[PDB]
Parts: C-alpha cells; structure tokens; sequence
C-alpha cells in the first residue's frame, strides 16, 4: 500500500531507422544516433487540438546505439538519464523514470547527422498507421493502476540527405567535346541506395558522360549523405562529400 500518486514505469521506446531501406542502419556516413526527441507531460487530459500553451514538464532525449544479445545494434531513445540531453528532472520511483496520470506528447526536434526532419514518421508495427508530427497519448486509470495508452514501441523513419555532383575533363573544345565517362564510387562504411540499388564501399554506384558543353552531371538526389570518389572511366581521382540536401557539388573549376 503506497503513499504516492498513481504512476507507470511502462513508457515508450523509439527506434531510429533509415526511411528508404527501413533498416536499423544509416546510409553513407550518416548517423541514426544523435536524433533528438522533445517529450512533454501535461497534468490534464488533452488531445492534439486542445493542448495548453505550457507543459507541466519537458524533456529532450537522444538516440544512442545499443547492441542486443543477438548482436543487433539499434538506435534507441526513451525517458531515462542515459538518453537525456536537456530539460526538467524526471519523476523517479524505485530508480526508474515514471509518469503520473495525464497527457504525453513526443516529436523528433533534431534529425540525426546526415538526415532530414522533413517527412519523418513513427510506426508501432508493420502496415500500421504512419504518425507524422506530434504523437499524443495519455496515462489513464485502469482499476488501481496508471497505464500508458497505445503502443510502448515505435520505429522512427528518417529521410537521408541526398545530393549530386558535376565535373569536366582535365584547338577549342578539343577537351570538352570528347566523350569523357566518370565512375562515381562509394567510400562509405554503410550501404548507399542509388537508383533503386544498394552499393557497398569501393563499388561503382553510377557512370556519367560529358554533355556538348563538356559537363557530366547527376540529378540532385542521386547520392545519400556520404563520401564518394569520382574518376575518369578509362586518371587522377577526386574524393568529395555529399552534405547539403539537393545541392550539386561543383567539381568543374
């Protein structure tokens, strides 16, 4: 027979994954670790449409890599000290973070390095509803207990940053009018999805040819955040990075 308000330690675990591959691994040299989530607890019972302007407590947590007993690394965040970035103190009971009756909201507020926030969504299981933006649930009474409504686990899908690259070969037009082919190679420790196909380190992900101006170019979404090597396909190679979304890296000097 306790003497403290009704609370539950059964909260929510978020698993960060790559949206395009649906894998527990980042693409290129991006990360699934470091994604930040803002959690807000409210003393009342609200829905998304009538949340008060001020939360009762606010916490910012981040995804951290964890390898399970099967040897699989996941990128997990939840309401505990090991995942905390900033915010108020947690409600603690018997060495664990708990929540009293009320409303709980959570949304991704910082994409992990190499990813975008744009379009990120949560999923409780396979085929279930894709939740975009702010997720809202409550801690409600069930007999003498406090219970969190809805799923206890979600996958959080993040869109990887993508970019492109353009280049030239090194009379008049005797160099630019030649048919110069360039191979683009992955220098990444993780797979890269390029034109519907997965490529590993040192594999050629694309070949591009020079136009009548002498410029070989890719689309602005060909390559995920990552390190790449561009070399004439016959030969002095160039290493470059994709970091800004939709930007064509300019190697034409």
């Amino acid at each position: 027979v306790s003497d403290t308000p009704k609370v539950t330690d059964t909260l929510i675990e978020l698993f960060k994954i790559d949206m395009e591959t649906q894998k527990d691994n980042p693409q290129g040299n991006a990360s699934l670790a470091g994604a930040e989530f803002t959690w807000k607890y409210y003393a009342g019972f609200y829905n998304k449409e009538n949340l008060p302007a001020e939360a009762t407590r606010t916490w910012v947590t981040k995804t951290i890599a964890e390898t399970d007993s099967d040897g699989t690394t996941h990128y997990i965040t939840k309401l505990a000290d090991a995942y905390k970035v900033s915010g108020d103190s947690f409600y603690m009971q018997d060495g664990k973070a708990v929540l009293p009756l009320g409303t709980l909201t959570v949304e991704e507020t910082k994409a992990p390095n190499g990813y975008l926030l744009d379009g990120a969504y949560m999923q409780a299981g396979d085929k279930s509803e894709q939740i975009k933006g702010l997720y809202v649930t409550q801690i409600t009474e069930d007999g003498d207990l406090a219970v969190l409504s809805g799923s206890n686990q979600f996958s959080v899908s993040d869109k990887v940053i993508r970019g492109g690259v353009k280049i030239q070969k090194r009379p008049q037009g005797s160099a630019t009018l030649k048919d110069t082919a360039f191979d683009i190679i992955s220098l990444n420790d993780n797979v890269v999805l390029v034109e519907g196909k997965l490529y590993k380190k040192n594999e050629v992900v694309k070949t591009i040819h020079t136009d009548i101006e002498g410029v070989a170019s890719t689309s602005a979404d060909l390559l995920p955040y990552g390190k790449f090597r561009i070399v004439e396909s016959e030969a002095k190679p160039i290493d470059f990075a994709i970091t800004e979304n939709g930007k064509i890296v300019d190697l034409t000097d």
